[PDB]
């Protein structure tokens, strides 16, 4: 999270571009349940998370699609 959130501040600077934009979407069942989907903004990309009950989980895995999409 922390480090997910910097190590993409650093390659957003390594590789010139304007810092990573998050954004938060919601899916709502009629009876229950309640699913965030979290996304990623880096160059002109957005990297989304899989879909999760808990915003750090789905904050996260958005991440790991940004450092591992990056990494190749």
């Amino acid at each position: 999270h922390g480090l997910c959130k910097n190590l993409l501040q650093e390659y957003a600077q390594k590789m010139n571009y304007a810092i990573p934009l998050y954004q938060c979407q919601k899916v709502e069942t009629l009876g229950r349940v309640t699913q965030f989907t979290c996304t990623v903004e880096i160059g002109g990309i957005k990297y989304t998370g899989a879909a999760t009950r808990t915003k750090k989980d789905a904050e996260i895995s958005a991440g790991r699609t940004a450092l591992l999409a990056i990494q190749s």
